């Protein structure tokens, strides 16, 4: 059963996820943004890697890795497919980041192992999951205007905050990825928004 020992390292992994902060450099120097997907009806992982400078938010680099998929899809194990990716285009990287904000899922994911938090333990570097969408919990609707913000919540847990960046867009699903909490991932969001939805590493990792 290499699907008994896939659910297996899930597992273990889900459990080695830090759930306070532990940044080495308070505040960054860098941050980084990540976005990954897949081309060719799932034959190529492509993922993108953005430097920015904090606190300016200014882009100093990017770069874009393609490799071929090497396992298939398998529902619950979406984030061990897209890692590589991730973790191939953060080699590309002339220099490494102090924070890490990825477009995806944090703690807030069904196995407590979203690829964000799957990439920064196994990179072992802050990070912050900065989700589009819900993936499983539960919220209070939100009100319309910029700001408004509710926990989400799942078995008696917060495993995200639920912020409306910007008027008139859907809101952010901000969980800790690895070596950030819940609040200080909503805070350092916070601290990189310029005018968009996204805060601005995950809005150039998603635009290049």
């Amino acid at each position: 059963m290499d699907l008994a020992s896939l659910r297996a390292q899930q597992i273990e992994l889900a459990s080695s996820v830090i759930r306070e902060d532990r940044l080495d450099k308070d505040p960054p120097d860098l941050i980084a943004g990540a976005d990954v997907g897949f081309e060719q009806g799932g034959e190529v992982t492509r993922a993108a890697m953005v430097l920015l400078k904090y606190p300016s938010l200014e882009l100093v680099e990017y770069k874009v890795a393609r490799i071929a998929t090497t396992m298939p899809y398998i529902p619950g194990f979406l984030s061990f497919r897209e890692y590589p990716a991730l973790l191939a285009a953060w080699e590309m990287l002339s220099q490494k980041p102090d924070l890490v904000f990825v477009d995806g899922h944090g703690i807030s994911h069904p196995r407590r192992l979203g690829v964000a938090s799957h990439f920064g333990l196994l990179v072992d570097v802050p990070t912050i999951g900065v989700a589009k969408k819900r993936l499983c919990g539960k919220f209070e609707p939100l009100s319309s205007e910029p700001g408004a913000l509710a926990p989400l919540m799942d078995k008696g847990e917060q495993l995200a905050w639920v912020w409306r960046s910007k008027a008139r867009c859907n809101p952010l699903f901000i969980a800790t990825g690895h070596r950030v909490s819940v609040d200080s991932a909503l805070a350092w969001v916070q601290r990189c928004m310029k005018g968009y939805r996204l805060p601005e590493p995950t809005r150039w990792a998603d635009a290049v």
